[PDB]
């Protein structure tokens, strides 16, 4: 039997508008004694209930059980600790797994937008690059936009640990050299802990 | 018993000046019957010898054995297949693991150098960004330089799979806003399969 505990989605914890949850999963649960008890403690105090919810699932020749605890945005950011205590009769003692947002002195990220290279103009499409760096923790999110709709073609690299214990990352928005020379403006959006409203925007235009 | 087979170092396979090797490792080797036989086959034909070399190692309460086959640069790039056949008397049948450079139609990467943002000038240091994209396979390498010495402060992100099955990546060289305004020139170096000499260089300067 194994118990995997999962953290909320970065973007959920950063917008009060959303809902962030912590997912506790259990695998290899005796096909014989499938009964399973879950315990949830925030910082140390059980919330067993706290609108916590699961449901059985027969798999392998074994069973799988998911439990989901809804978290409070400020609770998560203010670094509360969450614990999942799974107990089963076909198990010696129960298993406990804890989790909490990445600990550490927060750093406000610096967002830089860079136009395409003077050389990439040869090509039909061009790259709009967003340099985001100096942030901590890693939990971050970046999206592009041209107006009341989000640009579709763009990939963002994962966070890379820099030399100053801080992370950086680039996001690259592919756009038809046309839309770019025409004059349109694109925006690099960033939702991070250390931002004023956990949010910020940087513009880009011919 | 487990057998892990490792590929050469990207940068070794790209410079005839270097030496590339394939490393076969074995773990959990009966502390009782430690005798171990290794077989190496290139494309299918054994090279057992081919200047292949190993040496015992007592660990855990078990044993660990490393074997190293030297490879031919063109052999590796031209996609030859390498197989490691480890046999032991305390094992039913022997174990075989094979490996070969990442298969697939090669793509010449496009290298773009971008100066720091008009906004990052506020800061004491600045970022020189090298956009490398459109390459395949991932096996790649990027280094910075200012003259007869390689710049020390710079991190490169891992390869990110784009929307066109091709990879891209950014490299960021931190430099004192001084050295940059003074007039120095920095160079983004790239060693990739699909490059003329598996190499190319792009410059950057005020
Ligand atoms: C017995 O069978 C199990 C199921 O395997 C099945 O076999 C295949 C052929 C199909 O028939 C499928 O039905 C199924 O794959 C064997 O695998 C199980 O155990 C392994 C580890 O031993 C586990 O891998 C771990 O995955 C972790 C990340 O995924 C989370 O873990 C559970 C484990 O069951 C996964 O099912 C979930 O994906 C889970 O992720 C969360 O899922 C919930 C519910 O959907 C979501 O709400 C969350 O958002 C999501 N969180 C995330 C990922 O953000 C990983 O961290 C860890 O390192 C392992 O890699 C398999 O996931 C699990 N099988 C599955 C996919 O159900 C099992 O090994 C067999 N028995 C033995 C011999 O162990
Ligand atoms: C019994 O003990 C083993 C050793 O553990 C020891 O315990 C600690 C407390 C210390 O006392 C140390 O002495 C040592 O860590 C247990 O671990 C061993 O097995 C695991 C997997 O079960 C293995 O992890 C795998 O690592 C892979 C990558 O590393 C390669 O694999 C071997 C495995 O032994 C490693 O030793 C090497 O790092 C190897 O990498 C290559 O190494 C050679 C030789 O140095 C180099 O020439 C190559 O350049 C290098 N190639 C690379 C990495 O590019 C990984 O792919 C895989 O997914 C696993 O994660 C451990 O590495 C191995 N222990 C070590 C580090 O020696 C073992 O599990 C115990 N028995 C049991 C119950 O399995």
């Amino acid at each position: 039997p194994s118990v995997f505990l999962f953290p909320p989605k970065p973007k959920d914890t950063l917008m009060i508008s959303r809902t962030p949850e912590v997912t506790c999963v259990v695998v290899d649960v005796s096909h014989e004694d499938p009964q399973v008890k879950f315990n949830w403690y925030v910082d140390g105090v059980q919330v067993h209930n706290a609108k916590t919810k699961p449901r059985e699932q027969q798999y392998n020749s074994t069973y799988r059980v998911v439990s989901v605890l809804t978290v409070l945005h400020q609770n998560w950011l203010d670094g509360k600790e969450y614990k999942c205590k799974v107990s089963n009769k076909a198990l010696p003692a129960p298993i406990e797994k804890t989790i909490s947002k990445a600990k550490g002195q927060p750093r406000e990220p610096q967002v830089y937008t860079l136009p395409p290279s003077r050389e990439e103009m040869t090509k039909n499409q061009v790259s709009l690059t967003c340099l985001v760096k100096g942030f901590y923790p890693s939990d971050i999110a970046v999206e592009w936009e041209s107006n009341g709709q989000p640009e579709n073609n763009y990939k963002t690299t994962p966070p890379v640990l820099d030399s100053d214990g801080s992370f950086f990352l680039y996001s690259k928005l592919t756009v038809d050299k046309s839309r770019w020379q025409q004059g349109n403006v694109f925006s690099c959006s960033v939702m991070h802990e250390a931002l004023h409203n956990h949010y910020t925007q940087k513009s880009l235009s011919l």
